[PDB]
């Protein structure tokens, strides 16, 4: 948009001259409000037979809570501001250990000792990001137990007609709402 | 895609030669993971006056729990594997008893003795499948009570300007996550 | 569609002669079933610095519950029919106090004394309706406390590179399911 | 169109969420009101020279009326209900006696002894159904004559540059308006 | 479509390799079967006032029949073959006597002495061909009267807001079905 | 654009989720900067023969300047602010005196006694607004002459094949750039 | 296309009323002129390492000619009519022995003892039909040698990053031009 | 594209201001490089029965070579420049002897006495140009034999269900590459 | 476009085988013929009230000419070739001093002491480049005055409903037509 | 494709939720199977008159074979693996020696002393790559002659109406099928 004046005659550039409302969709939590904090717990290789699923993790509650508290605190310390853990996601990331394989990943979870191997029965189909993301929603682990999110068990399979070797990566993704005051950090003594 | 070789000259068939990412949508529960188990409880005929809704079911808690436990166990026994009831849906299926009628179904629920007849006030509009699906989330019924999902009441109406006779079918649809081990059934003694 | 008969020959007007199914979307609560009841609590002017958010409301629980019970009962009395409060939304409506300003509103909530001023960290982006709507789900306030929804705190900011004066309006929007019987109101004595 | 309720939140399926008036055209009589009754009178083979048409039928009035009354009554008896003959169509169906011939059929009618062979002069062009349909609108044939539709003569040709052998089928198609009472047939004596 | 053979390999040119059914429409009579014979009777100039129509022709029956028989026979004699007059159309062709005029022609007919001037009342609108075509369906005129089509009267107007001078041409268009035998004309004596 | 929060899960409305540069064009002066002031000078009826143009105005310079100064000053007095006459347009507005006429207007101007009637020779074609707009760029008329825009002559014709009566309206349209200070009008004495 | 006549008025159905030339392409031989005769010679399983190709067939000329003559004659005898072998294609059909594998087949041929294993160097890419088709153009095998098409060697590989087990089927496809006289087969003696 | 200059301001006309790469196709030989020379050898009428083909030409080699040498030399003499016969095509042009016939032509060739009549077995389908073009690639005929292109036999049929009379025209089309020097023709003696 | 020859057969790549005229538009002067020379004169900050415009520059003629001559000569010296100043543009470039402001710029010019502040009356609307470009068309400044383009005054405003602080940059853009001979620069003495 | 689980409710990202077969085309040899080896023989400048072609190369057979053997062996030695020369292309690359010339290249070849200059007669048109590619399909040159591809002559012209100077580059492009065993190169002695 450009203007020119020639003896009270004005010029402009030619180029410049030339239902669903009732519904809502949820925002992706990792893309939505709050910070993302990924704590990778472990790696695992499983070989899965067709029409079966293998147990990914079989921790007792005390071990799940010890691993969660330890890893979160070791990574986060010092917690400098008031913050809220909006949610904790158990993330299972899958990949083939072999190239030139074409199949889809299958998963199911639950929130006694679980079966190591189960048959596929109406599973959840894992998308192309090959990740199954499960919503699970102190000074010492002792105080964490004294002051009293679900303990997950997960099964992974494929829709393949042959045995498949899978590499699994299990993580905890924390959704954190940080309340950092409009206050600077000063070297002591302040002022 | 076809290939031909004629004296080091290669040939191929002519025919062969010639934003929203931030958001999520929930999967339909009946189409999603887990098995579907429909227990039809009863059939009912109601005549509904314009601008009114009639009570479909007025069971006491003890009767709702007796009917649910009895029908589920009678249908399922023996429960052979570890399983989880993900959810229980109260399904109300509606149909006109007369042909050549054009109107939409209206519904409302709640989770003292309820009114048999109420006035329509900002109802839920039932879709073209003519079904209103409400999420409600042992050895004897006694043990089921001893070990301690909501008790629903439902109203059905029409947007019709005349009285309408409706046939109602009330069911419980269970969402079941079955954990069947990779283990066969053998005639005893095994091996 | 018009028909004419001329000596057993029939005539008609020329003009008359000439995947996504697996998923669900939630209905907007204010547009969906149940009545809407808006109780405006107060108005507030805040001046917000770039990259910061100011506290909108810092009521103690007892004050939040006193304000909610008082305003709801004063507005609703007499409650003539059986009704259910489906949900309570804390609505924060924002507007600039100045014209010719172009920026987007930013918000974050939480359900000790909160900080008056915080830094913007992965906030929720407020849409073009300039409203942040938070789901929060007796005879005297004493009976309301004796018989025992969350207490919200909200921060508002802008993505502006300059200081901005904002006018805020805080309301409670109640979602009400009214069960009005098919019964008239008669002057006493009835019949 | 499917609806789901989860704790007072409503869901719907995504797929369900996503001049010439001044004029009239006549309805095809065979497709329009009234029954169709086809009485095939005869078959005929004619060889037609280019630019000429041959006489299909040269019956005297008395023979046309004898053939019509006889064939209609022999086919229809007993006429059980009140009925009206809306119209009578003389239908001439044409086909080549040879395969691999490509030409169009030509026709002309009239309602002294007619010429057997005439020259083509501004004829009617027969369509791809190869049928020329001409609208022509008692106890004994004697009573039919005593109580007193036109007698047709028809010529058929081709636009071919060679002699063509044609197979002709001549029929009478009656348009019948039946007035069958809402009354059953009982074995005598009735009741 | 071209084909080439090179040592049992076949080649083809690349370019060669790459509801309303229930209704009928009448064919335009002048374009349809039968010959057209135009007998122009006379020319006439009329000046028509806005919202009025002037009488085009006011002949007595005897004059209409004398003019028709005389003009048809004078033009046609000798009638060499058997023929049928399918129909007679009274054609009124209109044109402005002045250039640079923009208006539409209006017409009405009827099949006592008629009024010379009438008011326009729900007329027929003449199309862009500026022609109003009305279907009207011996040795001496005496024999034509002795052996015993309607006598038309026509009014023409305009939708103009001023007086308009119109040139009218009145004709009779005959639709003739000629039955010319497949027989030559020989100089006498034949053979 | 609407936002909802349900237990740290964020929601948005579905509808909201879903060369020539080198050249310039002049702005229409009547639509462009500066005020418009129309002084209608006179009305005139002319009858124009085909292929000819008639003189609209034949004023001497002194009369053109007297008429312009008088009409402008009589209309404008008092000139309260500093202003600049950017341009003066001689506007000739044309219309037929008769309805139902279809032709285009033709014009030519010039800035001895002119011919009253000229032949059409490569004229300017007047557009559908039927206006020909010609750019022409004190206390007493005497001072206006003492202190010392062109004097126009205009011809109007038609492309019609007949004589046409035209109604002409001749005006002067002034383009005025007003410099009104940011100062109020006070009743004397001020303050 | 249907026609109707009503009192000399004709009716028709409404529905019926409403560069690269310089070049040639070769016809697919199996789809083109001449009969197809497939003689399957053998089946073979090969395991191919990434970036390598394995020899499919390493027959001496005498063995290739013995296998070809024997299989063709055993299948064809008696050759009842004059015929011409237009061409002989060596067809190598490939398939994975495992499901859920995604890769493309690679091939190369040649028309001393060949290497069993070679490296992939600018190969021919096999299309989606997984077939590599190579054009190769008596009473006893002795007479076939006495009266004196090329002897092929073929390599097959994949573009896979892992070792792949392939099932190969090697065939000879004959293109046969049969000249069967217009003469019947009679039981002897004829006539 | 037009340019105008008005006092250092430049003007231009408004109208002026406003995969398959890996493959080759052969050029049609008659449209491609080299001259075309058509020598028509003979005309022939054949009547072909359905599902049969008739022999077009049954010349002995000596006759084919005599006819070819004689016709080529008689037509070409004197051969004034160095030239190369790129190819010789046997062209068979077909046409029906009767009008109003719709069928496709069928052909087959071969390069003992051949059968006059054969059955159609997987023929070549002749395109809409009705031509079958077969590539066949001295001072006296004696020298042509002394110094030592194939001898063709051709069959023609139709896909017709009746007997068809065909007119055949057999030609030889020569593809000639002429090397005419950049040298004039002078009357002797030159210079 | 690629060509291949195989034994007199030619190949080509497949990919290669597959009103307003009456008017003119002016070319943008800065993009059109002649060089551009920008002499920035000064920077200025103005605060403009809604519905008002502030004076940008109020130089006397002698100061405008002194500033123009001085700046042009200081920048250009030495003028080595014959050149023509086609035009001089007064360019006023505007920008807000604050971010997050949305309004359009308004301007007016004129070519006594002018008012510092005027009311907006039919202004020129400044385009998105935020520039108002006004066409204005020796050895010492004394000689420049002795040998004898307009002196501009400019007002700038906004369409804003609040007071706005604007940063203005005033420049002179010269359009220069340089006539540099086809002659080199040599160090003296030449040759 | 991303999946989320919230209390047995499954979520997916919205974005993820939303004839010629009978013919073959030859693959470009330089893009198809086998390696490419370009041996540039020489450069040449020719001036070609309109409607004429100049001889590019006039080598005797012995010189063509000496140049080919020498250049191929000098470039290739040592030939380390078994290889097959699939084809040899004579490539003539053309370019103008002058800029701002617009014409197309013309070519013709042949496989006595040839004329240096010939007239253009039905040539091959060279495409936009300006290359004419002609398919032409030991220890010492003596052994190459002792053990016994065509010798080409090429003419180049233009469709220009003036004389044109052309730069020509003549090369031999070899198509090589390398059979490199799956065997490494070891320093002697191996193992």
């Amino acid at each position: 948009g450009r203007t020119y004046v020639y003896d009270n005659k004005y010029y402009k550039n030619l180029d410049a001259v030339i239902p669903l409302d009732n519904y809502l969709v949820a925002e992706d939590p990792f893309l939505g409000p709050g910070k993302n904090q990924k704590l990778t717990l472990f790696k695992e290789i499983r070989n899965v037979k067709p029409d079966t699923m293998k147990l990914v993790v079989g921790w007792k509650g005390k071990e799940f809570y010890r691993e969660t508290w330890t890893r979160f605190m070791e990574d986060s310390f010092p917690i400098v501001n008031d913050q809220e853990v909006m949610d904790v996601f158990l993330v299972v990331n899958m990949r083939p250990t072999r190239p030139n394989r074409c199949y889809k990943f299958l998963a199911q979870h639950a929130l006694y000792v679980p079966h190591d191997v189960i048959r596929i029965v109406e599973p959840s189909w894992v998308g192309s990001n090959n990740e199954y993301r499960i919503s699970l929603a102190t000074n010492s682990f002792e105080q964490f137990i004294d002051r009293v999110f679900y303990k997950p068990i997960v099964y992974i399979g494929t829709d393949s007609a042959e045995e498949e070797e899978i590499l699994l990566e299990v993580s905890l993704v924390f959704k954190v709402k940080e309340f950092a005051p409009d206050a600077p950090l000063f070297t002591g003594p302040a002022y």
